[PDB]
């Protein structure tokens, strides 16, 4: 229930829209119903030399947690409560990436229900499809990548 | 000249730092007195399937163009006033690329005499070095690379 400054939003929305992502994953896992786990990610990426700005973000955001990857660091907010607190409050501000925003908006208002139905979450399921070609990434995989999924979790 | 908006120049000092580019260059050119021309530019770039992104930049900016290359698109603005006018406005509310841009600027207003002083020439040398290093590029070049920019032009 943070609610954040409007200038704030203004310059991280035309940030988000030049180098942020908002992404959605379905992988598979056996311990889940359906057999398999959503994840949803909010991500900046930054050289470590920047990690300063990577590291502002958690404390100006609240929330989220920077992680190394070597030569490039990322914030990353994937918790579900405070990234839908977050993007709704960033989202009248998008102008590239806004449908990405609202569509994991809409898959976490569904997760209640996708938690028991099948349809509910399978309809989850093109909604991260949609994020994915929004995103200019693949949304169909071959036999070989989904059974190399299966095997990498 | 022009005055932009506020709530704009926010959205793109953001979109700038995450995606933008400040950018000068000196190439070789035997017409100049110091036998080196400067180039000044603000480069944004987009998949030429979000082109109208760029197009709209140029109806707002007022100034500046679109140009294709292949699978991508840039919006362009390098004219020495408008540049000077657009980058004094916008440099407030950059946050990591501000000193790129106050670079800019301060070559700009040493152009009248770099015209005439090689001292103040090879001075905008300096500062356009400084900005290729915070832009994490090259600012030194080998024998070959240098005698292979004079076959260029």
């Amino acid at each position: 229930n943070t609610k954040y400054n409007k200038e704030f939003l203004l310059y991280l929305a035309g940030f988000v829209d030049g180098d942020g992502s908002i992404i959605a994953q379905i992988k598979p896992n056996q311990s889940y119903k359906f057999k398999h786990q959503l994840s949803l990610t909010f991500q900046v990426t930054q050289k470590t030399q920047r990690r300063w700005f990577l590291d502002k973000l958690v404390d100006e955001i609240g929330v989220g947690y920077v992680r190394d990857r070597g030569s490039v660091s990322d914030y990353i907010l994937s918790e579900i409560k405070p990234l839908h607190n977050f993007l709704t409050q960033l989202q009248p501000f998008l102008k590239l990436k806004q449908k990405q925003a609202n569509l994991v908006l809409k898959i976490i208002e569904q997760l209640p229900s996708a938690k028991e139905s099948p349809d509910k979450f399978l309809e989850v399921c093109t909604w991260v499809d949609q994020i994915a070609a929004l995103n200019d990434s693949k949304t169909r995989k071959t036999t070989s990548e989904t059974v190399r999924a299966v095997l990498d979790s």
